[PDB]
């Protein structure tokens, strides 16, 4: 295994080591506004040496966007590919890339046969060719990794199936900005290239200046190069016509045959395209080929890739006609003109990746290594790309909660082979082809219309509720015994119980466990733990009666909490916000002890008295002016004072001191340590009355935030032995700090109601002297350094906070983990900030044509760790990356996969087994099942489960946490019979396995096993 951390990698360009000496400056060029006049030698290129010229067509279609998938694709999206194919079928030199495979499946599965034909042949032939061949284009910001593979693999999967290919070459045109994930898992699912867009003015600038634009791309960490993956960047401001012809917009536009009048496009520099024609094709020639060697210029080879589309191009007959017709003209002429020396064609994107790697080996150019991140984008001025890091952050969340349940539905499922009349497979394909088309880039990014949001969560609300049908059934198949089993596949058998979405006070959802002397003395719940590893965790489940007791299946009593059921009011009579309980419901808690990838059961049972095993939280309410808080049988009476700091400590766990406005002030690790000062504080931005404005893509601040005013808020304090919390009812903002033992738990239910041009962010402050260091992560797989720079504007070093962030100095660090993606940075030594929500009145200019103004209340997620880091063995001041110490690693795991809760629907469990999967190996910490899938149905003899398996880079502390098991995927299920290594994808085996034994895999690697099964 190759060392992660203490080698630092020799590369040629390292992004963070460019930021520190780029100066930024935002000069007129002249015609390339962010560059320069590009110049070339004419005798560059002769007979011996010609520059040879790929026009790619292509046709940018967002599944959502202004309008819904659905809309677009009967307004839109199928006359392009109808005439796609006729325009192909009867014009054999014509070529076109297509990128976004939902739009493609959803047309061909409408075709006829004869179509469906003549549609196979054009891609057999070459002359449509799939690009990149996800589900989407997906945003690369805020996506988790997961979820990237898993629209990856939906779009390959159905194009190996039905077309017959593997596209090995990537296009994404349209991100906000560039991840290095991409990279890596692009490397790992066979591909060789890929192409990326939208990167800043000033970098583009700069690494045209070397030559630089295409590039071996490698992971930050990687010493030996071999996650590289041969990366082009192009050079100008954006993917249009007028932007990839050349450094001049007000000449390329004169190339963009669809702008001359009767399409109601026009071109804005006010030189319309002209008809090509024998009297002007000589003139029209040297204009179009003088852009193309300015072009040339920036790049080593002497192949050139000229894009030619823009979005929803390609839609009408006589579009087609008009680009082809015309450009075939000027390449009949310029090819036959021997003083050009260029040779022009029609291509596809992997016909330029293969002339230009014939190029490098016939030695004609040697291409610079490369490694870091392309955020935050900035497409021009300051108008950095930081917002859409947080908008629409309901939706954010949802992401990460569909996430778990996919897989935990199809890991539950994999197990057993299910009959067609089940219809497992078909509500799986539901949830995964929901999960994957939100991750494109107008969907997760929050830079949709408004009824294309609500498209988006109407299908991530079906794909919810698909996951807990399989993943019920699943439970119930599991745990019955078999001579008893008698399904019914469209019965609930369990509801799952999630306390953590929607969320208290964000929907009501919750089932209450109704128990009683006269309906139903106990009841059967069920956890499931997806990690490979044993796992105990609290989980809590509403009840009628707080007089409960809980046993697991081999009736050994389990200590519980039980606490109330508190929601917080805005009072519109006192203009207070303020909880009232209930009377009726309860709150009861348990630590739950669940197999690797396994399950077990417990029993809930009621009595008529407080029951041995049970206890129950105090309860404290710190305002002034209090009024009285019932709590039905609940057996301890609240109790109230003024508001005062206060200080708690669960178990043998930190102490946390709060302000008296309910705030965390410090954390104390242990008994004799110091009180390390660790406050949270809500400040807000605003936005600019002059200028330009922050919309759902664009962050721009008026200057730093401003706190927000408390006023006298109200505080509760629950007090118990498993599980205590401190909550406060701020402006805009219940927040709540939950402990347990461990690392805190902090929840913030933020409604910024009608709070216009408005962000809130929630920062710590501490006296940690991190200077102008952060880190954060990139798609929840990788920590990359972060510099903040003072060269460049506030919106400018916010980040993407997809999973978390962390300071450091030499002896302590805090981590704040995530359970959605957020916008975040570190704008002064000692602090962190996270933004919650943003609501903008105003549109940002880049096509929403509407502000941000359909807030509604969401529950975020966190865990806090503060933790000494002196005896950790780091990386060297000069190494781009850092690592999660295995606290905070394990508490990301139990933000983004925490148990699964299942309550038994009918009155009596016939058959019910307490626990499966005790014999499951648990795997070491680092280690990760990510994706468990069975890949045939049931009418396959040999039968294939896929596994992706993830090992992360933990620090060495000084904290074996040791003896562990070896996993071998390919033995979890029986009669295995072959055990082979996969693309991430499952669509090519890359070795056979001796033993059918599937080694795990190395610190920050990736791989992916097929096991067969004969059984
Ligand atoms: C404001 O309209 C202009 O920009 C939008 C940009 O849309 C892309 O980028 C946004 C972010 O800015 C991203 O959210 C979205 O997914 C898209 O990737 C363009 O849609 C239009 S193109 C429009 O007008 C062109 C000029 O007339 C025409 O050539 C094209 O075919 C379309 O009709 C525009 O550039
Ligand atoms: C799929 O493509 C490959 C390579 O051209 C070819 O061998 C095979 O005949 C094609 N059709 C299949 C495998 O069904
Ligand atoms: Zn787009």
């Amino acid at each position: 295994c190759q060392d992660v951390v203490q080698d630092v990698p020799n590369v040629d360009v390292q992004m963070l080591e460019l930021y520190d000496r780029m100066s930024f400056k935002d000069i007129d060029g002249g015609v390339w506004k962010q560059g320069w006049n590009i110049k070339y030698d004419p005798l560059k290129y002769n007979a011996h040496h010609k520059l040879k010229v790929f026009v790619v067509p292509h046709s940018h279609n967002d599944p959502g966007w202004i309008q819904t998938f659905e809309e677009y694709y009967q307004h839109d999206t199928k006359h392009i590919l109808s005439n796609a194919l006729r325009h192909l079928h009867d014009n054999p030199e014509m070529k076109f890339i297509w990128a976004e495979i939902s739009y493609f499946a959803r047309f061909y599965h409408d075709l006829g046969e004869n179509k469906k034909l003549q549609m196979k042949s054009i891609v057999k032939n070459g002359q449509l060719e799939f690009v990149t061949g996800g589900w989407v284009m997906p945003d690369e910001a805020n996506s988790h990794w997961r979820n990237v593979l898993l629209q990856l693999t939906e779009g390959q999967t159905w194009l190996k199936q039905f077309m017959n290919v593997t596209p090995t070459a990537s296009w994404a045109i349209a991100p906000f900005g560039h991840s290095p994930t991409m990279p890596y898992i692009l490397q790992k699912s066979g591909f060789k290239n890929m192409l990326i867009q939208r990167t800043h003015y000033s970098v583009k600038k700069e690494l045209a200046q070397q030559r630089q634009l295409e590039f071996l791309w490698r992971q930050i960490w990687d010493n030996k190069g071999d996650t590289a993956l041969f990366t082009h960047m192009m050079p100008f401001y954006s993917y249009d016509i007028p932007h990839t012809c050349g450094p001049d917009p007000k000449v390329c536009c004169q190339f963009d045959f669809k702008r001359m009048g009767s399409f109601g496009l026009s071109c804005p520099w006010k030189v319309p395209p002209r008809t090509i024609s024998d009297q002007n094709v000589a003139a029209r020639s040297d204009l179009l080929v003088d852009q193309w060697k300015k072009k040339a210029e920036l790049y080593r080879t002497n192949v050139l890739l000229i894009p030619l589309g823009d979005d929803f191009r390609f839609k009408q007959n006589t579009e087609w006609d008009v680009q082809r017709v015309n450009y075939e003209r000027l390449f009949e002429h310029i090819n036959s003109q021997a003083h050009f020396n260029v040779q022009a064609q029609f291509g596809t994107l992997q016909e330029y990746f293969d002339a230009v790697h014939q190029a490098e080996r016939a030695g004609q150019a040697e291409f610079p290594t490369l490694s870091g991140d392309f955020f935050t984008y900035a497409d021009r001025s300051d108008n950095y790309w930081s917002g859409y890091y947080t908008s629409r952050p309901y939706h954010k969340r949802m992401d990460r909660v569909l996430m778990h349940y996919v897989r935990a539905a199809e890991m539950l499922s994999a197990w057993h082979s299910w009959d067609g009349m089940a219809r497992i497979e078909e509500r799986l394909e539901q949830a995964r082809r929901e999960l994957s088309l939100f991750q494109h880039h107008d969907g997760i990014t929050g830079t949709a219309k408004t009824h294309v949001v609500v498209d988006y969560e109407q299908r991530m609300q079906e794909a919810l509720k698909a996951c807990q049908m399989v993943m019920q059934q699943s439970v119930y198949r599991l745990l019955t015994k078999p001579s008893i089993y008698s399904p019914d596949f469209s019965f609930s058998y369990f509801t799952l119980d999630d306390s953590r979405w929607p969320g208290s006070g964000v929907e009501d959802s919750r089932t209450t466990i109704i128990l009683g002397e006269d309906i139903l003395p106990s009841k059967h719940v069920v956890m499931h733990n997806t990690l490979p590893h044993w796992r105990e965790q609290l989980v809590d489940f509403y009840v009628s009666s707080p007089f409960v007791s809980v046993t697991d299946l081999a009736n050994n009593p389990v200590e519980a909490q039980v606490s109330p059921v508190w929601s917080w009011h805005h009072d519109t009579l006192t203009k207070t916000i303020h909880p009232q309980g209930s009377t009726t419901k309860y709150r009861i808690i348990f630590k739950a002890r669940v197999p690797p990838m396994g399950l077990a059961t417990y029993v809930l049972t009621i009595s008529d008295s407080k029951p041995e095993h049970t206890s129950y939280a105090s309860n404290l309410l710190l305002r002034k002016n209090p009024t009285s808080l019932p709590l039905g049988q609940y057996p301890e009476d609240v109790k109230f004072g003024d508001p005062r700091e206060i200080s708690l400590r669960v178990g043998n766990g930190p102490t946390l001191a709060f302000s008296e406005q309910g705030l965390l002030k410090s954390i104390q690790l242990t008994q004799d340590s110091p009180h390390v000062p660790v406050h949270f504080k809500f400040l807000k931005y605003g936005v600019r009355s002059h200028g330009d404005r922050s919309g759902a893509y664009l962050f721009l601040p008026n200057g730093p935030a401003s706190p927000v005013e408390l006023g006298q808020p109200v505080v509760l304090v629950t007090k118990g032995k498993l599980e205590s919390s401190v909550s406060v009812g701020l402006p805009s903002v219940v927040h709540q700090t939950i402990m347990r033992g461990g690392a805190p738990e902090i929840r913030n239910l933020v409604d910024i109601g009608s709070l216009d041009n408005t962000e809130i962010v929630m920062r710590l402050e501490t006296h940690i002297d991190s200077g102008d260091i952060f880190y954060t992560d990139l798609n929840g797989l990788q920590f990359i350094k972060r510099r903040r720079l003072d060269k460049l504007p506030l919106q400018a070093n916010y980040y993407p906070i997809p999973s978390g962030m962390f300071i450091e100095d030499a002896n302590t660090r805090l981590t704040l983990l995530t359970g959605q993606p957020l916008g975040g940075s570190s704008l002064a030594s000692g602090e962190l900030e996270i933004m919650q929500d943003r609501r903008l009145a105003s549109d940002d200019e880049r096509g929403l044509g509407q502000g941000v103004l359909d807030n509604k209340p969401v529950l975020h997620i966190y865990r806090l760790v503060l933790e000494k880091v002196n005896n950790c063995v780091r990386p060297s001041k000069l190494h781009p990356a850092g690592y999660l110490t295995s606290a905070a690693h394990k508490a990301s795991q139990s933000l983004l996969d925490p148990l699964d809760k299942f309550i038994f629907a009918e009155n009596e469990w016939i058959g019910a087994q307490g626990q499966f999967g005790g014999d499951h190996p648990s795997a070491r910490e680092d280690l990760d099942v990510s994706v468990m899938r069975r890949l045939t149905k049931s009418s396959a003899k040999t039968q294939r489960v896929g596994y992706v398996l993830h090992r992360t880079n933990l620090m060495q502390c000084g904290t074996p946490e040791e003896h562990t098991q070896k996993l071998d995927v390919c033995h979890l299920l029986p009669n295995v019979a072959r055990c082979e290594r996969t693309t991430l994808t499952f669509l090519q085996n890359l070795e056979h396995l001796d033993g059918m034994v599937a080694p795990e895999v190395c610190p920050m690697e990736t791989a992916a096993y097929v096991s067969s099964h004969s059984s």
